[PDB]
Formats: C-alpha cells, structure tokens, sequence
C-alpha cells in the first residue's frame, strides 16, 4: 500500500510515534518519505547481503528473519515480510525499539542525511490530526 502523507501521519500518530522518544511526528514522516517514499512494499538489497524491508526500511541483519541473512539477530521478533504489509503496526513497534537503542533516529540513514535539521513541521501541515 503506498500511503498518502496525512492517511500516514495519522497512522503513526495512532500508532505511538508522536512524540516517541522526543521525535516529533513530522521526523517519522519525513524519513518514511525518504526511506521508502511511503510504500509498505519497499525492499532494498545491501552489499553485505542484509534487506531492508517496507516503509521505513528496517534491516535484516538486527532486526526480522528473512531467512537469507546470515547472523541475523531478529531483535524484533518477527518474520521481515510481516513489515511490508498495509498495516503498520509491526513496523511501528519494531521502530519504537530501534529509535530505543542508543542512537535514535540517527539509526535511519536518510533521516540523518535528509531530514535532520530541517523544518520537519512541513510534513504534517495541512493534515487534520
């Protein structure tokens, strides 16, 4: 399911992510936007052979089974594919733990590189939350 930004920002705002760990939702939007450009379905391929799966790219190696990333740790307990369903939930509680671990949302790369720093209130204006 490719998500609009408002469908989505409410979504997530239902979902906890409001606020979660000090970010506000505007940051999970914008990194939504730029990490999968609000598709569920999104998977990406990386050099060391790990996946990044759905709407905010959650990787293989720590955090779901795929079953083809070897040492994986599967810190969120769940199968990779169940991140690329229309529902977000599992996305949005696997997030809340990765955001947990130390470097928060640092953690997502096009976040830190495109994101960050800016006026992230703009990815939420015009929506009725």
């Amino acid at each position: 399911k490719v998500f609009g930004r408002c469908e989505l920002a409410a979504a997530m705002k239902r979902g906890g992510l409001d606020n979660y760990r000090g970010y506000s939702l505007g940051n999970w939007v914008c990194a939504a936007k730029f990490e999968s450009n609000f598709n569920t379905q999104a998977t990406n391929r990386n050099t060391d052979g790990s996946t990044d799966y759905g709407i905010l790219q959650i990787n293989s190696r720590w955090w779901c089974n795929d079953g083809r990333t070897p040492g994986s740790r599967n810190l969120c307990n769940i199968p990779c594919s169940a991140l690329l369903s229309s529902d977000i939930t599992a996305s949005v509680n696997c997030a809340k733990k990765i955001v947990s671990d130390g470097n928060g949302m640092n953690a997502w790369v096009a976040w830190r590189n495109r994101c960050k720093g800016t006026d992230v209130q703009a990815w939420i204006r015009g929506c009725r939350l």
